[PDB]
């Protein structure tokens, strides 16, 4: 069945494929469905919107099911290759508003404004994902029925003991770099099978449209292996780690001299609104954050800069030189990154 | 066996290698074999015609079981590369009339008059199919004996959960890309192992043409995987739903200023002929038409524009615009795209 | 899942993929994690440093867990291939100091002497390997709970009886040659599914750097074919051999005539340090070393010319001509190439 | 194995093996193991007390980890045979105190009152039970990672694809026939793989005694069939009926003409404690409970006389010969029958 | 093969036939084998001697090779059954002395000791073994290359996932029973797997013969099985419990009223006896005697009322009633029965 999904169609004819991407009802899972073009195109203005059955996905009522989507942003397709593209789209009603759903509109209104812009507000998102045997909820490297090796030699390990799935990693690594997604690194983390991917310094908007994207390319990736693929914080229960999404935050004062104060008065400010946000960050975060293994507690709001358990922390050479970035470790790895960011660039800027 | 079917004969030879294809006795089955021409030939007007045996096939009598086929339409051979083609061809008899199985013979004459040539009638054709196993009539990604998760997820999902039979699906785009059939893009359906197809805007009796010849490259693509396709309205019964196929039409009179009076006058002229349209249409429409959730009946005819169960289904873009085109949801899955065609430019243009 | 690991990312992009690899508490394991750098980079001085979680290692107390890891080697990626490195690391405290396990410090400092550096010392690693099934610890082609033939045609033998996992010895011999390790050679020892490789002359901290990257890439190549490797001095226990490893120095001095004395000098200078040495070439080399069939024992210190059981063996040329190298073979397979060359340019040198 | 686990001891020896049973810390897992006593006996009296270690169990301090075990009551051995019996025990502390995860005592106390002992209470425990596949805890007759037919055909079934264990439930049927347990019916419930008996009509705290056995025999029969026994109430969670006991409670009075008076006096007195019931008698049953088709809910309170949905059922036969028992349908089906009855009893007839 | 292993020669001949047992040159192993007697028997002095290899076991040189057998005890034959009898012999060299692998020698000696002989002395033996696969020695139940679920389920379960090799355990009860042996109880253990068997109160010497014959029947049965039985005292490392044996000593001034003081007097002539103990009660213990969950340490020796970590414990009721015996917590698995119990008898009547 190869050489023809691995045919180059730019030596007879100039058609581009166009992969509309959205997100589904429940928040967290992706629909995407292909088109034809009659040639390249770059700019995300220029390309035409589609309809779909909300009422197949849980968005609209029986009655009108039509849902409207608006491209929002360009990337390279790692799986078609060529001149083909993936389209980040955005989901509307037909009237014109949002559907409930829909969280890319608040967030464009929020990073719209005068003042976050001359902010300059650049984020990075670090993502836990597991590698769960298809049929059976059960992590790769897992013995059927049966619990692997205590923890300890899991973590950033190599050998066929302690490396499960790194096929699938570095597949994910090069597809999201070819793509275009601002990736930073990867790494293997204490449980068995569970491994991380981070987004680096992206600005604004652009940030939530491409961990996205990075999620759709890593789950059409595993279902080329026959893999599960889970965000979900806490897939197995026991003495094993959850997975957890963090936030590092920048803006154009705290880079600069003096922004150690900035530092401190944007964590004042989110401070107060601990309950909010945390009820903002991700269903299942009840089980991921109680206390265990060094993670912040639910209800209180405390930052350190060495402490690993922390609501917020805080870097040595930010504390050194007074600049830099802060990282927020409350979000769950089930978040949606537009609220994420848009909250926070609400608390630390535009809230009085 | 590979390195020989994939040998390049251009390095070494001028002789191209041609595909005659036809339709069965039952009138949705296909038929093909392969032959030898001395050199690239793009005109199908100067292809040999070719014969076979109508007795093997149930086209013929006993004495004389030679059946004509004319060669009708050139496309790109998408598995065997080069300068080889797939001929889409016509079956006559000896005398030279065409067999009751013939229906391209009807619609050349519907469409060889001079208003139908005038009036630049444009088709565009969606056909569902189901993937299925090989030897037991279940569909792809259903245990054996076995029935999956509730409905809901399997519409457009990206996951190893969602998508079953995915790489057969991006191998048929590709393919029918290179051929040179128009197609318009491609999407999953709210059954699991059932997907969709599009085949866009084309002219006249070439529509129908583009649309069988795709049908033979999925027919083909199959065979390598090991999986059966059907195109039948329903081949799992209970609370799954069935495949279908929706048309699209769209005259020079429709696309121009003024044309929601002509859409108008062409669903009213289409209405009273639901019954003959309805028995032309397919076997088994009445199986997957019953009215489930507001769909289309079988004895009742409706139009509406955002009410998606009607018959005819018009457009909110087309209706505030004026023009656009139309779309018949009616036809089954198991259709003639040749009769479907003919009978819709005979309603709206040619009957009085 | 290949196409997208095997991608040329130098054809869209100036970013590279970076390695950074550390010693994990143990001592003997491997650690490493990815990241993405703006372009190339060749000189070690301009790489940023990193951290890691000291507590999911064992190097680092509970409250501040964080190591930082300093780049001080680089090679090619044998995986990654075009601009991709791999950065042999050094673990130290965020006040700067060197962590116990860190043991790459000790032997920059020594090999930084004005001495040593003026007297120019070479080094060269002889390493055993032992190939294991993976669930089972049971060595590659021996029968699932059963014993091989007796030994004798194991020890470079050719059939397919004899040579167990040579794709994997050849291919991380390829591997090795193209990153950048000076390697030398390879064999097949005298038990069934054991192998050896040498890593050159090369000089001063240097060695150490290289074979550890040597080992990490075998154990990583180890991860494709699903087997496991031990450096384990003794992995099967019985009438079957164990597995060493062999240092030969060979100082300017002893490179130039009159160099018998020299060697003579140092062989004198090793001994009487019998006890020091042995602690500090691995904890339970006992077992591999009895003294079968004339071999080293643990509580004695001999050296000879031709006797193979020896602690410092002497190649017939080196007196032959007056001038060469020295073998040693009392370290371990599982040993610190950093340790043992310390010691031996210490004592060989700068002690007096 | 067998013709030794099946061996006649009495042709040889006069000793007898007594299996001693207790309940675990978590209050619904059941220990076992076997004394050899010298000869027959029936009498509960004349049994030895005798202990265990708590701290391997979860019932006892590392200090003081032994827990006492009194012999209550007696059965046959229905995997022995023989002469040899079973032996269903009490826990109690070293110095006389019941731990507290006991519930037999309190509900001997209550059945001992000289009220409740001239009452000749009646009770007739329903309890429910699911059969899982040993490695998944997936349902019995269940595709692995797939569902089977809906709901219908499988209660009550008969054909092979219907009945799903009923070897199980057969042989567990005739042991404890055989043992001495007053069970009297089984069948097939809703959901495949499901299944229920009923402990008959048994006086006062014997009741609780016979179901506490009834379900070590069946965990016993599954450990010989390699399947899992699950009385939880809700195992599988979507359109699937759930799995809770009821309980039929009757008393002298309620025997006698007029009684129905005595019964609703009683159902208004069961009445109004609604929240200490629920809290008392099984955690985990808000998942079952929730007024899909119209059933019980956990925050109503609905007696009546024909309505399925009722938490306390009056059947026709009780209105029209007017006396009889009435039937609680609050309980699940990981119940304890001490706390039950002894609550029912306590609620109905000494409680003011 | 099975109605011929299963055949009744009762029916046609009158020859018995007659398993002599015996222990290896390791001192641990049985080996055993069968010969044809004329008539029944039940009398050991009335038994024929043997001779055997002495070479093929490891217990006498190549020149004598000739090892005598004298049997001592008659039991009865559980595989054979019938009038065919097993037999525990004794070895011997051809001069009459015993050879050093003998030690039921010298604890006849001991317990032919008149005052020995006038306390009839009883012991009690508490034997623990575990069950492993026969390839690749890991435990029954437990996945390959994998654990399963923590401690704590295990003991003394009745599930299908929480007693593994309950048949084994239940065919070796009824075959020792039948045999002849005092069995007084069996049990499951905290880890999976692994069980003990209590071998009941035994006069003198006969004891140990006893425990020697349950061993060999043990070890029959797994063969029947395909499972390997250990008695290595921590065949698992990890925090997994390993399989510790204790031995009940009691004695007629102990049974006597007023003998706890008795009691106190034996457990100090027991105490600093230590060195000599521990070192005579088996090698490899170091690994299961170390000092976790305040248990027993080879280097402290410690004496109680309830402490669960005493070397030697004394229960509550020898102390109320002041009668009784005392437990000694020393001795592994590995244990040889007889001198055990003859250093239990010395240090405690007869050394001053």
């Amino acid at each position: 069945l190869s050489d023809l999904i691995n045919l180059n169609l730019s030596d007879t004819t100039e058609k581009v494929i166009a992969e509309y991407i959205w997100i589904g009802g429940s928040g967290m899972d992706l629909r995407s469905k292909a088109r034809t073009l009659p040639g390249p195109v770059s700019d995300p203005s220029k390309l035409p919107k589609w309809n779909y059955d909300g009422s197949s996905t849980g968005q609209a009522p029986g009655e009108d099911s039509e849902v409207i989507i608006y491209p929002q942003a360009i990337f390279r397709d790692p799986f078609r290759r060529g001149n083909n593209i993936l389209v980040i789209c955005d989901t509307y009603t037909p009237a014109g508003e949002p559907i409930p759903t829909n969280k890319r509109h608040d967030a464009a209104k929020v990073f719209s404004h005068p003042d976050v812009v001359a902010e300059e507000t650049w984020y990075g998102i670090e993502q836990e994902y597991t590698l769960l045997q298809k049929d059976i909820q059960w992590p790769l490297g897992w013995p059927v029925g049966g619990f692997p090796g205590p923890q300890g030699p899991y973590y950033c390990g190599v050998g066929a003991d302690k490396a499960f799935g790194r096929d699938i990693v570095d597949a994910h690594y090069k597809a999201c770099l070819y793509a275009g997604i601002n990736i930073s690194g990867i790494n293997g983390e204490v449980m068995p099978g569970q491994w991380e991917f981070q987004v680096g310094p992206s600005v604004g908007i652009s940030a939530g449209d491409e961990v996205w994207a990075a999620r759709y390319i890593l789950e059409r990736i595993t279902e080329i292996a026959g893999v599960v693929v889970s965000f979900d914080p806490k897939p197995i229960q026991g003495d094993w780690n959850g997975a957890g999404a963090h936030t590092n935050y920048s803006t154009k004062s705290m880079r600069n001299d003096g922004g150690y104060e900035v530092i401190k008065t944007a964590i004042e400010k989110l401070g107060k609104r601990h309950k909010e946000h945390i009820a903002a960050y991700g269903e299942g975060n009840e089980r991921r954050l109680t206390g265990r293994h060094e993670t912040a507690d639910i209800n209180t709001f405390l930052w350190g800069v060495a402490n690993r358990g922390a609501s917020v922390r805080v870097g040595r050479d930010t504390e050194k030189a007074g600049k830099g970035y802060f990282e927020d470790r409350r979000p769950a790895s089930n978040m949606d990154p537009y609220v994420v960011t848009s909250m926070i660039a609400d608390t630390t800027i535009l809230w009085k």
